[PDB]
């Protein structure tokens, strides 16, 4: 119903409510304070952060998990620019995030004198949608279109610039009912049958999972197709969480990082490769496509063809629908060829070798393997796990097959540090009854640790682990390998236990290997935020780096 | 199509174009892009030199519009590219698939003290990229066609650095393939089937995509089964006409007395097909008190006045075909609906009776009637922008051409002639007729040389008023005085003959029809200048929104 | 100039233009920008309707180039603006001050489903802004002129939303004022005075700014006092000529045998005045083993091959005047220097002797000699881009015109005619001569109507080869075959007459001179078509870098 | 003197030394680590920060006080985007700051697939000068021009994007002598 709104801010908040938004992350400022004020009169919870970048990170987690866009709210100028890295990361990983940023008044003389920054131009390179509202009456539609652009197709981030006068002034208009997802049909039946027939013909078929395959709305369909077909599966990191070793016996590991993955050998062996929700950007096709197999592309969008990615059959449409139909045209489960069976057998052996459940590993500082094992003991199907960027990331990725977590946020193409804690707080807000474990190094921790105050204020049940080496190890090992000397990668030590407790959170510092498990256990059992510092000995990283592509 | 070692990037480009089915390229050579022109010499692809780059984009658009596959423009760096901009923005607005390949300085000189063409084309294209990685040459070009041809078709630009097209490269040609998209979900279709059965005043609003040849059969099948009233935007102007559907309600978006608008305002159910708000402001017809259904190849580009209740995204032809099978009875018009269609019938009779117009200069109606006589079902009619455009639109219901190119959101002048040459090349055995004002004519008349050189069977008509009338009448209405809309006279007969084309200048009313027939009878290019008396324009303008 | 309450923003704009001294505006009206055209009706400012927007920018550039004050183009939204782009990029490259005012949709529709013209003009302009604050209307316009006219002159674009120019506004007209910048520091000047006294092979390299009329007297005073050799880029082509300075060494940047390059390579001291690397690649002449001195209105735009040792920034005329007073003796040329100038003298004698060329089609040299005869010291000569351009440049030393417009970094075709019409309007009592090829001609020939309508005393010459020769010879050299550079013939005589202009077509060698004289004698527009035999081009191209 | 440099990074550092730079603030990453490495062989002190934004802030202070541009050094992607607010603030207050940011290799296929962010476009709205080196031989001039644009006229911030292959690969060229301020 077209109503008369005293403020555009009230219409904005009503639209957000129509979108199903449960909370908003951000920092208020003069230009955007009317939206924060209007938020007081709604069901939406205002979550003040300590740095805008983290508002975007928290929003992305909400988006990845619920599939519905997380929302960040910031003021003009630095308020907006402090979000950029956050928006780039969300867009990069395909997480739906909608950011509402304040701006000077439309007629502001500083506008023409360029006293104010062209935020739309700045955000354009790192978003799917970036626009400024210049017409008060287009307020509801623009916000609504920001959500659609962010959640539909290949998810991403959307930025909306709100001139101060527009949100403060009165407007005429009605709330646009969130239609959500359009009713898109599965691929054509003829197309599907053609693929079912290829499947019934293939001796060495395999599924390669990409971003869209890990989306929640495709979870049931994917499960059903794998159970019916029993065809091997490998996943890019943007789908790292869609399937794991413990839920599918024919899982071949994630591809894109290590040079000895069963997934890579099976793809090379395949006579039929079926990609689901995959995009060449998730993993260089040159690395796996040998052109010897028939290539099927299934996604909500046609393929971005290229030298090593020219599908023979393209099934564009509702992924869930297409997968369900395909599953109904599969007569029996695949009988692995002896070659494929050997490859899976080899992955089994390599996992046996990587395992160290029986090793003492009591050195101090701790061996990455000991920490990884300790982490595996506290993360279970009821726990979410967020991973930052650094050398510890490579170690965890190597053992993803051993983490039985409810879900894991690790994918990070931009390799942005500081994402773990904010990701965990966001993941916690989605399911406050569950526990969340975040892990980072000292580098990334200090970039977003200001949010520890946000965590205590919310009594967020998050346990953050810090691998302590007193430097930027991931960069140090790359310099050492190329130049055999270090530069700008070493810094001083800190008392992280005292650091954490200064926020009011529970802090711990592991002083010996023997103390690791007991400490993590005591930290996990704490009702509220907890931080555990773990001194690490990265001396063996080369042994691990030698397994990289 | 295996991976090969190409002597020049230019050779791979040409091969990729052949793979896309390109039959000709429009453009003007330059130092930076010359190797591609040279490479085309060993191709079956025909090189067609134009006289002004803008026209290469116009001709390409017509090719893309008719064939469904991108027309191709090839230009050089700097001014070669900047001259394409308007033609590209026009293609993008009308949804005509066009791929423009533009030359550029060597990659190493880009930063040296080199226009940032990509930044200049982004605002007016769906896809704008510069090849900075030689090994992705075929990739970028191939994806340029995908971007231009798929979803809502549009224009695509690809900047080719000189060193990249001149130097050796490795790569393979990528095969061309509209992916397999299926009809909208059967459940959704059933849902819409229900709404229809429950509607007493249903109506179809056709958009651009509804006019695509891939949906022609399904559309007809849907309309013939339900006999539900239909109205169209100008981008979907040719989807349906008065002759093949008695319940056609006209084109909406220009006149304030259309049966289509009256039916939309009366509707309790509006089903839009291949429609986008940009085609006709929803605020103009959507009262908001009618169930809105959206059917298209893409989700709805929602607006404050366009928030569908049911969105069906997928293959249009498939969707409509299923919908047709879910309709059991032909609609029984309501009293109000019936009245509205009856009015349009009486309205047409009136517009027709409006009768011995032998004045000179010629009365617009006289020119329209004569135009309709020479334009037959085998002829393509292209229409430029100006006052004559309104007169022609007013009578589209009586024009029976193979096809009409008139939709022009940007209102760009000079489109007619190049569109016609482009359209003629797609079907060189047919005749094409383009019409414009004297202002639009001089903006692209240099292509008459191209037409003569090609022996294009195009007849160009010029409504001569010696000014920019469409602007003048607006100035008159608002200011009661004119400024910058009047210019001198010309002898278009000699003008056209100078090109080696047949020229004619109507010097009296009775000479009109005979002149057109003689010009139409010419096997090759011909131009007819027609002096027009725009005195009655104010009476037509009153029928406008 | 007090603060006032204007009925329409358009009225304030017109007042601001008058304040800038604008005498005329070039352009084409449209709905969005019509109120400004209407407002100009009550102004002393003359409205000059063109036939294609690109030409409004070209004509404006000529106006700005000659008067030192920005020429003005006024166009409407969308295609009106996109059609200006190439003309704007051309102005910006040659340093011609131009201000373009473009219409735009109402501010509220900008985001609605409106080209982002500012983003499209930024790459090719010094200043590009959109007025989003009605109270800053005069501000933005005024600052547009400052940006265009000051420092290194260039083009400026200002987008005017329709509601802003149509709605009432408050504000005052801002008075126009080149600020008071003083000569370079007296210490710096003395430093350079020393270097000169110590140099045995000094030479001046003149750039764009050195050709500005404000520096003409000082320059002459400096050269006459030191008699130090001089060479110029094409942007500074008219600063000095062979007649007024016996130690002139020619124009550098095109031919590989210039005395200027030989002197630069020999120099132990090079003093650049109003020069910028973009005018002539420093890598081409700077060996790096000579003291480099930079004098200009702006700091040096340093490059790997242009890192001055002494940078003098400030008022050029003042700086040069002081430098002249710090020179005590006229330079005594060195043996090598003397030889080099002697060679150019013998070189010119040779280029001259090269003699009964009565072939038909006409030999380029025959056409050049004839052109030099009709071009006198009171005539302005505008030159388009093409092969004829090279021939003319080769003999610039024997052309004695009031002024020559030839510099064209973008190498944009079609500039000649509009430049001439623009130049003629600045001094309507003088004659203007423009020359182009058949390709360049058809890109802007629509302005012949504008010329006839204005009674412009312009003579346009066309070198007719029936193709794009400049491109063809490059294709020949590299591929030994042609592609896309050949088109059909035309009857330019009838073509020109159709506009109401006097047309001539040279049908034999002996007819050339008589034809030009008759065309020159016409008081109004005239066009002469001249068939040319480009067979010897390969022999001229060999003299190119 | 035109020399043969094993790495563009070495020429960059030599140019910085010619500019009088005493220290550099930043955080290293794969794309830009060769410049940090080359900094070890110079008189310039490497100052590692904990967040890039602060590298820009520290640089601005150096610039405001000495009048000569402060220098920040960051890696590609988030390394660059984390600087934006810092660059906007320096440019806003008229503080001379020169930021050198890494980038994927020029021919990186991710370039066209837009996998990497157009940093030049992002920094343009908040800087006086923003440019990417696409020609190894224009390395010294571009850095030199960044300082000139930052320190001269109304001071501000300048951004230079350095593709990984350009700083890692060999180059030919000489250090452009810092002329500093023209004699106006
Ligand atoms: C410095 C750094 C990383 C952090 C490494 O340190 P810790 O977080 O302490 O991990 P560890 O490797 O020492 O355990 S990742 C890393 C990455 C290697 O490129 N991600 C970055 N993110 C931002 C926002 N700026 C710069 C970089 C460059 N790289
Ligand atoms: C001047 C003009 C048109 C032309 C009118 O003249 P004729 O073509 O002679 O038609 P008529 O109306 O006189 O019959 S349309 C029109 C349009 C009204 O906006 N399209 C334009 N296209 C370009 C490329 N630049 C400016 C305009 C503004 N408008
Ligand atoms: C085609 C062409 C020129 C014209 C040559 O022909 P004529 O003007 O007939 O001269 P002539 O050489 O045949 O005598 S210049 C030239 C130039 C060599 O780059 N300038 C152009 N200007 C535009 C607006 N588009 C493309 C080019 C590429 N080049
Ligand atoms: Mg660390
Ligand atoms: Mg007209
Ligand atoms: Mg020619």
């Amino acid at each position: 119903p077209v109503r008369q709104w005293a403020h555009g801010a009230d219409l904005v908040v009503s639209q957000l409510e129509a979108q199903g938004v449960r909370q908003v992350f951000g920092i208020p400022g003069a230009k955007i304070d009317k939206v924060f004020d209007s938020l007081l009169d709604s069901s939406i919870r205002i979550i003040p952060v300590r740095h805008e970048a983290n508002a975007a990170f928290m929003a992305a987690a909400v988006g990845r998990i619920t599939g519905k866009a997380g929302v960040a709210l910031v003021t003009s100028g630095p308020g907006c620019s402090n979000l950029i890295t956050g928006m780039a990361t969300a867009n990069s990983e395909g997480d739906p995030v909608v950011a509402l940023g304040g701006a000077v008044k439309r007629a502001d003389k500083a506008k023409q004198v360029h006293q104010s920054m062209d935020t739309v131009a700045m955000f354009s390179p790192v978003t799917k949608y970036a626009i400024e509202v210049t017409a008060p009456d287009a307020l509801a539609e623009v916000v609504s279109n920001a959500f659609r652009a962010a959640e539909q197709g290949r998810p991403g981030s959307a930025f909306v610039s709100l001139p101060q006068d527009v949100v403060d002034g009165p407007v005429s208009g009605k709330v646009l009912p969130a239609s959500g997802a359009p009713q898109m049909g599965a691929a054509p039946d003829d197309a599907i049958d053609q693929v079912a027939k290829l499947i019934a013909q293939a001796k060495n078929p395999i599924f390669l999972l990409g971003l869209m395959a890990s989306q929640p709305e495709n979870s049931k369909a994917l499960r059903r197709l794998l159970e019916t077909s029993h065809i091997p599966v490998t996943s890019t990191y943007q789908a790292a969480g869609a399937v794991n070793q413990d839920n599918f016996s024919r899982f071949a590991g994630r591809v894109g990082l290590f040079n000895n993955q069963a997934g890579d050998r099976l793809l090379q062996l395949a006579d039929l490769v079926i990609c689901i929700g995959y995009s060449p950007v998730e993993y260089e096709p040159a690395m796996w496509n040998s052109g010897n197999a028939t290539l099927v592309h299934i996604d909500v969008l046609p393929a971005y063809e290229e030298r090593n990615y020219t599908p023979d059959v393209e099934l564009v449409g509702d992924i869930a629908g297409t997968l369900n139909k395909l599953a109904q045209n599969i007569d029996h489960r695949l009988v692995l060829s002896p070659q494929a069976a050997e490859i899976l057998r080899d992955r089994q052996h390599q996992r046996e070798l990587l395992d160290r459940r029986g090793a003492q590993l009591n050195q101090f500082a701790l061996h990455p393997l000991r920490i990884v094992r300790a982490m595996q003991d506290i993360v279970n199907s009821d726990v979410t796990l967020t991973v930052d960027m650094g050398s510890f990331h490579i170690w965890i990725a190597r053992y993803l097959y051993t983490f039985r977590a409810r879900q894991v946020m690790i994918s990070n193409g931009q390799q942005t540090m500081g994402v773990a804690l904010p990701w965990a707080i966001g993941a916690w807000l989605v399911n406050p009854e569950r526990k969340v474990v975040s892990v980072s190094g000292d580098g990334g921790f200090l970039q977003s640790s200001m949010e520890l105050e946000t965590a205590v204020r919310l009594k967020a049940n998050v346990l953050h682990l810090i691998w302590v080496d007193n430097g930027y190890n991931m960069v140090a090992i790359q310099e050492e390998k190329k130049y055999q000397r270090l530069s700008g990668v070493e810094f001083g030590p800190m008392d992280f236990k005292a650091y954490a407790e200064s926020f009011g959170a529970k802090g711990f510092a592991v002083e010996s290997a023997e103390a690791l498990e007991p400490t993590l256990r005591a930290a996990m059992d704490v009702d509220g935020p907890a931080v555990v510092a773990i001194p690490v000995d990265y001396r063996d990283n080369p042994l691990l780096m030698g397994q990289l592509h």
